[PDB]
């Protein structure tokens, strides 16, 4: 519940390439890597427990279903295959409890979210993170990723991103755990990688944007996509993500560091902002905001025989829900009926999970965190009528259940 | 541009099952099917060009990535396999133009959205549609589906569904085509299908909800999920979608019809609302709304050598983008290098799309509507450097391009 600060950093895969290829001595990449050194050192000293990490995915894990603010709620994340294979980094751990609380608060403030788990993190995350955090033998902190749908227009207005950040600050602060959180905003700066204009950069704009972001972010809140794209190249307009992160910080920040390099296509920039705490007590106390986040499901526990599918439950049941979800695939469901144990062998299911499935333990699966609609697919595939399922939920025989109807 | 009205209907698959089993003469299902008739008739008599269709997916097309407001922007939608194979129905056409305009308005209004194409529409849509619309060869109308994430909490507050509906009205009215649009709100009423409370119904609440939704919907806006779930069952709380629909209609509506039946687990209910138009001018004019929705990209066409990836272009380039996106799959990208022609013959690519790929025509693909990040995958898979692609964009040799850079 303490925001220690935030950093802003370009997320080109060229950073990951140079790092993987060992260009720390290279005459071009040496000073660029030295540019990352202050942020890297700050993260090592401050030791944040979680980084809330704002990035965009590059038509890898988000494509056919493309959302504006997608909050990663899962247990851990690994590098996505981008068409080159999986980068050899270990999985970074998520923070499901922080994510849930943040989701509860953001929805209370009327932002519309997406929740995701299990999918790979593209270079949007692992490019800068592999250069800013040691990862030889695990990552030093947890991640709550927020993927922003900045590529398919219309996208949220610059001000919406900023307001997200403002509500995000309160959500993190009001989290009832004594932890240190860093906010990251990635992408940028100026660049365009498509069309006859590919190669566009604007260093004057980059330096102005950075100063405005640091010392007067509200001045940027009326900038349109057109403004940002004219000034910064089409893809450079992703810097609205920097605004989101900047919105999560104290109104006044100390800029501990700024660097800037432009070897190729992308202005590779980094910014380190030290949070200054709060000058005045916030407009609504942490206690009050907590009760507001809780309002919708307050007293749901008094509704007996009911297992709300909350984020915690989704995370708990993810493996088994994911497994059962595959019953929509003709080949998978046919194997499910013909050779379920071979299927169980190849899966990541735990032994209770398999046994729940084995025993057709309907109620036990609901207790466990299987969502009903995945059970329904399992029943239908097995030629078992839903009424059999409902009767078992009630611990009744079918004719007994039928009578109550 | 004209909202003619709305209909509310349960979307239980049991409706589809009864229809497909031909239970129109069943002593239980005859009156129930008679209950859909006024809506069927209204639809056939009114002939909306488009139905904006509010449903929820039942963990089929939306699972690992679960959004609150998912707008379907695609050209068409096929029934989803829900574990029992694909139902035998023709594809329903989408409306990418109206969805793009709606997207632009809702975002101008600070609603955070999702866009989706190509995935199956499940029974939430096809159960009640198959019963309400004739479909022997095609469908009478286009559809803009809005899939709402009502199943994984936290979900948007009831007031947010309603405010979504309020902005949706202005979004549709300001659409600059002279077309008729119906709005469908689906799901409910009372039921609970999981846990020891499974089997719960509340006809008293169901009737009260219908009365309030028709005549005092604003009285509903403060309802918490807890309150809705106690009254209507855990899954009966999906009725927030009826709120969204109702919010898109005129403040006062004419209730042309309502029915209610409870043969099994789910209260099967239908409501038909006739829009009464607007009594006052809207706070903001259509002309001004159109201007505000165009604001973010106004003047973009003056930026040379730039091809914004907007909804119309995402729809256009879908098949080729979907194809190249498959290059993240090990087996697929192997076949792409080793045997592309066999891959093309299995694909739904048009000949010119295959040709663009065959020729490694980077700028052509960009003009055509492939997004850069799919080309980047094709390039890398093929051992082609990004610099070669940028140079081809610029019409320059690789070293003349490299010269524009500060370092190679
Ligand atoms: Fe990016
Ligand atoms: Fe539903």
């Amino acid at each position: 519940a303490k925001i220690i600060g935030g950093f802003a950093v370009s997320h080109t895969p060229t950073i990951a390439f140079a790092h993987d290829a060992n260009k720390y001595d290279d005459p071009v990449w040496a000073p660029i890597f030295q540019g990352f050194e202050p942020v890297k050192q700050w993260l090592a000293e401050q030791k944040p427990d979680v980084t809330f990490y704002v990035y965009n995915d590059h038509m890898t894990s988000f494509f056919e279903h493309y959302s504006h603010f997608a909050l990663g709620v899962g247990e851990e994340y690994s590098p996505a295959d981008e068409g080159g294979g999986q980068r050899d980094l270990p999985p970074i751990k998520g923070d499901p409890e922080l994510a849930k609380h943040i989701a509860e608060c953001l929805v209370a403030d009327e932002f519309d979210l997406a929740y995701w788990q299990g999918m790979g993190l593209d270079h949007g995350a692992f490019s800068p993170l592999s250069v800013l955090l040691p990862h030889e033998h695990g990552w030093p902190c947890r991640i709550v990723p927020l993927q922003c749908g900045v590529l398919q227009h219309p996208i949220p207005k610059a001000r919406r991103f900023w307001n997200f950040g403002r509500s995000l600050r309160r959500a993190i602060q009001s989290y009832p755990r004594d932890i240190k959180v860093a906010i990251a905003g990635t992408g940028g700066l100026s660049h365009q990688v498509h069309g006859e204009r590919a190669g566009f950069n604007n260093t004057e704009w980059d330096m102005e944007f950075m100063e405005r972001l640091a010392n007067d972010p509200e001045s940027l809140l009326g900038a349109t996509v057109t403004d940002l794209a004219k000034k910064g190249g089409w893809e450079g307009a992703e810097v609205v993500m920097w605004l989101l992160m900047r919105g999560a910080l104290s109104p006044e920040v100390k800029t501990l560091h700024q660097s800037y390099f432009l070897p190729s296509m992308t202005a590779i920039a980094t910014m380190l902002f030290e949070d200054q705490g709060d000058a005045a007590p916030p407009a609504e106390s942490d206690e009050a905001l907590r009760a507001r986040a809780k309002r919708e499901l307050a007293g749901v526990e008094e509704i007996e025989g009911t297992y709300p599918f909350t984020i915690d439950r989704a995370v708990k049941g993810f493996r088994i829900n994911h497994f059962l979800h595959r019953l929509i695939e003709p080949d998978f469901r046919k194997r499910f009926v013909e050779d379920p144990e071979g299927l169980f062998a190849e899966s990541d299911l735990t032994e209770e999970e398999k046994s729940l499935i084995r025993n057709r333990d309907w109620i036990g699966m609901i207790h466990y965190g299987v969502i009903f609609f995945m059970l329904e697919k399992m029943a239908a595939v097995l030629g078992i009528g839903n009424i059999d399922v409902y009767a078992a939920f009630r611990g009744l025989s079918v004719p007994e259940f039928q009578k109550t109807r």
